[PDB]
DNA sequence: TAACCGCGTTC
DNA sequence: TCTTGAACGCGGTTA
């Protein structure tokens, strides 16, 4: 009876949204047609949809409904009900005898249904689908949600009943209709998702309620403008220590409303009465801020609940506030004696996270962790405000905040209300246009699109479409417990991913030259492909005709020129032409072109080959037997081994394998790669196929939108300065939408193994891989013979080219137009499309006839960028091995082009190291000579040595603490690193004992550590001191550094007496081997820095 | 030496 | 409850 509980919910929150503006409006009747056409005469009321939810109305038993809130023409709210029996499918595994199946269900679910019904759906796994038979199920409908789980209930021990065996009777021995049903169907359907897909509602649209259901009123072009309030608390924390809601207190809550700023202060903790003052950190972010000074913490919490119940937000922007700000903010109104759901509509939810009902709570820290593709370590609203908005927000070191409270209040107040400025102005910008938007073509609330994985965003996505094509959902995929291969106990198996080759290291830069050898029959081919590919380049590439085109002949014969000049001087001393060619949506269009998706995995059938690798246990099943028989008779936490559940039953199974394993074969695992092939049937209903070229399409908008406005810049004259801002700010608008969009794209390919898929296929994404290694391979082999591979990493290829290379060209069309071509990029698309096109691609020519046409497909295009100034790869330590994912790439104006792998980029690593790569990548472009290049790098890292062969003594304290400083993030919390040794795992222990058991209470926490020199000879992982106990009394210290070091002796705690200086010099010693030493050992110049001796390997190589 | 792990990247 | 994939570098431990 647990609808008392939701029935009440609905209660209250149908209060909570009448007090924000959104009373349930009931459309007047209307008995005229329900025709589109006629939207301005049927009565109703039309507003912007802003917000879903499931609901209980009770006849206005509780029954199924979703309340779906709106903003209307006027300035003002409304919210409105659509109700919806739930559903989901009894499968029956003879369609001959569905009716007693459905005289069954009728009978012993009549305690929960409500309504049932046989209908006919498309089942994709079933024989003659695709000439039009379709699968017969029972449609079981219910009042409310409830109901369907209680029928679920009831029906599962049946589905477990047939499953297992029959039952002990006359052994001398038509079928019962409980072991005729086979399953059951689209039973784990979201309601709310359910009633959106089914009635084709979606956020971000615009309706007209009216009697007889929504209309979407396709004349409204823009989204309404909600008022939306971010907010950003501040609290008072112990010395080195975290906020405890329940102790300490908030100073201040700074927030913004349509760009209106406000802060509210805590008298009681700030000193001063602050008054009213401006923050426009840029023009384009106006931000004057009206201050509140309250006296109590009550005051300062009840001013910020109603000035949000006066101006009724539908959005609320926090950063990070759904785990700090929120709770915070909770527990406080809780000791205070104040229900914050009474007050503003807000409470935690099943996740912890909070949410309203009318306000939709987008904590910006969601998008930029999904949708922001930048790295962990610039995930900060410090790194992403000067990466998305374009300034440095107001820094403060956070030990300084409780005291600065006291003694400098303006200054924390300017920075508590920075947060603001960058939390409300990145939603504004960035998050609130990208998830609107995808609300109208997700089916989910915007609370729900910032927050669900891609891969559950793809799901929502296919389950559109294959809805509206009538295919019956396949459910939701499991995986074994246990799988073997060869009798052998798999541990994992996968398939052959992306292919990476590290080819050559060092400096290369347009200024320096090369060596290059071309092979001559290289060039015959490229002369002998030459006119069709000029051709393909024409008509494939810029979709035109050579027909109107004017100057064929003419750039074919500068082309055969330069390519005949390069084969009768095929040893050439040249500078370079550093170029990037990487295919455009690499999986996305290698999939589309061979028609790629799990349904199509089983002449219309192209075989494809991928690579399985599995991973397995060397022993074999008479000794997995063997070790089960031992660990059934053993006893366990009580119970017996087959008492337990089978998950532990194969844990412990596992953990005594493992032991086994290792003792008979010194092995603990063997790997093995085999060669598989696929079936992909080229007729299958392409629902998942055209779902990606669809969402390939939209990103494919934002990408050329990007290249757009990347040349209106540049086609724009350096004075105007507010003309090229503006190009500039679109230019990172695109960039950041097509990026948005290009992690959603790639789950459509990494749905297919995802946990829980709907879709699963191993098969299909191993030959999405083992195709693009083919492609990617072919262009390698081709430029390896005209130029010098550089990297390569699964779709891309670096390279340098000689500059007397066929570069770019521009075809004249009579039109007066230009059609672009670069011809490195050219010769390899003719090649793709000469060697991988799908020439068995087909699709439904009649649909009523079930007829089909073959036609040739193939959207795989290298796409170029270049030439660059200069490209920087490191080498590796040891003999022979490469370094891949990691180099710098300069542009032609100096700038730094991208930045690859690198420590700099990655979040906590060793600072010293962050810096010293900072400082270095740019003067690789100084000098005039490849050994003058050499020279400068050679500078700034004996400056770097410097410091280090002096024990830090010609830096300042706090420099050097943030200089030899390493920080390190711990994704889990301790306890669950029992067994384990890690340089994180000391520091979280020792800054336990001495800060207390509640400072590794969270995970998440950033071990910053030191190294110390004693004791002697120990392991690196026992000498990390938390970098805290140097900013904590002398006699707490003291205590600790004696314990750490082993050292009862010691009364030196000085950071330049403890720090392992030797270590440091090591770590910084590889960074300037792999970066500067060793690579110019492989251009073939001297050690530029001989404090740092070469590799004992590569020393015995110069000889 | 080589297998192996956690973190965080590049695709 | 939720839940895209594999390849890779590096510091560190372990067999
Ligand atoms: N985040 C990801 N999730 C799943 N697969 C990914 C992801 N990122 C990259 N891949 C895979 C699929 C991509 O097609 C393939 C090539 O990577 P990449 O070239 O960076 O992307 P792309 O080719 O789709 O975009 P672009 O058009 O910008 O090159 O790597
Ligand atoms: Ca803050
Ligand atoms: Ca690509
Ligand atoms: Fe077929």
């Amino acid at each position: 009876a647990l609808s008392a509980q939701q029935l009440l919910n609905a209660s209250k929150i149908d209060d909570i949204d009448s007090m924000m503006g959104f009373e349930r409006y009931v459309p007047p009747q209307y008995n005229g047609r329900f025709d589109a056409k006629d939207i301005d005469q049927i009565p109703g009321r039309v507003g912007w949809l802003t917000n879903m939810h499931a609901t209980l109305v009770s006849q206005e038993q509780g029954i199924s409904g979703v309340d779906f809130y709106f903003l209307d023409e006027e300035g003002g709210s409304f919210k409105s009900t659509v109700v919806y029996d739930p559903y989901f499918f009894i499968a029956c595994n003879d369609e001959s005898r569905v009716n007693d199946v459905e005289e069954l269900v009728k009978k012993y679910l009549e305690s929960c249904l409500k309504s049932l019904q046989i209908i006919r759906k498309e089942d994709l796994t079933m024989d003659n689908h695709l000439l039009g038979l379709q699968k017969t199920l029972i449609k079981l409908s219910f009042v409310n949600s409830n109901q369907l789980f209680e029928a679920r209930k009831l029906l599962r021990p049946i589905l477990q009943d047939n499953a297992n065996n029959n039952v002990q009777r006359n052994i001398y021995n038509k079928v019962d209709a409980k072991h005729l049903i086979e399953d059951i169907r689209e039973y784990d359907v979201p309601y709310h998702v359910r009633v959106s897909i089914d009635k084709d509602i979606r956020v971000g649209k615009w309706y007209k309620v009216t009697q007889q259901g929504f209309i979407e009123d396709t004349r409204k072009i823009a989204f309404a403008d909600p008022v939306v309030m971010a907010f950003d608390i501040e609290t008072t924390k112990p010395p080195l220590k975290f906020p405890d809601s329940a102790v300490d207190q908030i100073m201040m809550i700074s927030y913004m409303i349509d760009g209106e700023g406000f802060l509210i202060t805590n008298r009681e903790i700030i000193s001063e009465d602050i008054e009213d003052f401006e923050y426009t950190p840029k023009p384009e972010y106006p931000g004057f801020f009206t201050i509140f000074n309250e006296n109590d913490e009550v005051a300062l919490l009840q001013r910020f609940f109603e000035h949000i119940r006066d101006v009724r937000p539908t959005v609320i922007s926090t950063f990070n506030g759904d785990f700090f700000d929120w709770p915070f903010i909770h527990n406080r109104s809780k000791i205070h004696g104040l229900d914050m759901f009474d007050e503003i509509g807000f409470a935690p939810d099943a996740e912890g996270e909070y949410k309203s009902s009318y306000c939709s709570h987008m904590d910006c820290f969601r998008w930029v962790k999904r949708d922001s593709y930048l790295p962990q370590g610039s995930q900060g609203l410090k790194a992403v405000t000067q990466s998305k908005l374009g300034y440095n927000p107001i820094e403060l070191d956070p030990e300084l905040m409780t005291p600065y409270a006291f003694e400098k209040p303006q200054h924390l107040s300017e920075y508590s209300v920075s947060d603001a400025v960058a939390t409300y102005y990145l939603y504004m910008k960035y998050v609130h246009p990208f998830i609107f938007s995808l609300c109208t073509i997700i089916p989910l609330n915007p609370d729900e699109t910032l927050r669900k994985g891609t891969g559950t965003l793809c799901e929502m996505l296919l389950m559109v479409q294959a809805y509206q094509h009538n295919i019956l959902l396949p459910n939701k995929h499991t995986d074994p417990i246990e799988r073997f291969y060869d009798g052998h106990l798999l541990e994992s198996e996968t398939y052959v991913g992306g292919h990476v080759e590290s080819l050559e290291a060092g400096v290369f830069r347009s200024d320096l030259k090369n060596e290059f050898k071309i092979d001559p029959s290289a060039i015959d081919e490229l002369l002998q492909e030459l006119p069709e590919a000029l051709k393909f380049s024409v008509e494939v590439e810029n979709k035109s005709s050579v027909d109107k085109v004017t100057n064929f002949e003419e750039i074919k014969n500068q082309i055969t020129q330069k390519l005949l000049e390069l084969k009768e001087n095929n040893i050439r001393n040249e500078l370079p032409l550093i170029y990037h060619v990487d295919v455009a949506s690499g999986y996305p269009n290698i999939m589309t072109t061979n028609r790629l998706q799990p349904d199509s995995i089983k002449t219309c059938a192209r075989k494809l080959k991928w690579a399985w690798r599995g991973e397995f246990f060397p022993s074999k099943m008479d000794e997995y037997n063997m070790i089960k028989r031992a660990l059934q008779n053993e006893t366990f936490p009580v119970l017996t081994f087959d008492e337990l559940s089978y998950a532990d039953q194969v844990i412990h199974i596992k953990k005594r394998l493992t032991e086994y394993s290792r003792k008979v074969y010194h092995r603990v695992k063997v790997s093995e790669i085999v060669e598989r092939e696929a079936i992909v049937c080229q007729r299958e209903n392409p629902f998942y196929v055209d779902t990606v070229k669809s969402f390939r399409d939209r990103r494919y908008e934002f990408k050329g939108l990007a290249k757009t406005w990347k040349g209106n810049l540049s086609k724009i004259d350096p004075s105007d300065k507010h003309a090229r801002d503006e190009a500039k700010k679109m230019i990172v608008l695109y960039d950041s939408l097509q990026l948005a969009h290009k992690v959603i794209l790639n789950s459509f390919y990494g749905y297919v193994m995802r946990k829980g898929s709907r879709w699963y296929s191993m098969e299909m994404a191993g030959i999405t891989c083992l195709t693009g290694a083919t492609i990617i391979q072919m262009a390698r082999a081709l430029v390896e013979r005209v130029g010098r591979p550089l990297e390569l990493d699964t779709d891309g290829i670096w390279c340098i080219l000689p500059k007397s290379f066929p570069e770019t060209y521009f075809f004249t069309l009579e039109n007066g137009k230009k059609l672009y071509l670069s011809y490195p990029c050219s010769m390899l698309n003719y090649r793709v499309h000469q060697k991988f096109t799908n020439h068995q691609y087909q699709e439904l020519k009649d649909p009523l006839n079930y007829i089909y046409e073959t036609h040739s497909e193939n959207t795989i295009f290298f796409e170029v960028d270049g030439p660059y100034k200069a490209m920087i790869l490191p080498s590796s330590k040891e003999e022979g091995k490469g370094i891949k994912k990691r180099y710098a790439v300069f542009n032609e104006d100096g700038s730094l082009a991208e930045l690859k792998g690198f420590e700099l980029k990655r979040r906590g690593e060793l600072q010293l190291i962050k810096n010293f790569q900072s400082d270095i990548f740019k003067v690789f472009l100084e000098g005039d000579t490849l050994e003058g290049c050499y020279s400068a790098v050679a500078s700034v890292c004996n400056r770097w040595l410097d410091v280090l062969d002096s024990h830090g003594l010609m830096l300042e304290d706090e420099d050097l603490v943030s200089l030899i400083c390493e920080n390190r993030s711990m994704s889990k919390t301790l306890k669950e690193y029992e067994g384990q040794k890690s340089t994180s795992i000391t520091t979280a222990r020792r800054l336990g004992d001495f800060l207390g058991e509640d400072m590794v209470k969270d995970k998440g926490l950033q071990c910053k550590y030191i190294i110390s020199s004693k004791p002697f000879n120990a392991p690196v992982t026992e000498r990390a001191i938390p970098v805290a106990i140097f900013s904590a009394d002398i006699p707490i210290k003291r205590s600790f550094l004696r314990r750490w070091t082993l050292d009862p002796s010691l009364e030196d705690l000085d950071i330049r007496t403890i720090i392992d200086w030797g270590y440091y010099r090591e770590r910084l010693g590889s960074a300037i081997q792999k970066i500067i030493t060793i690579p110019a050992a492989l251009q073939g110049v001297s050690n530029p820095v001989p404090r740092v001796e070469h590799p004992d390997w590569l020393k015995r190589k110069i000889a």
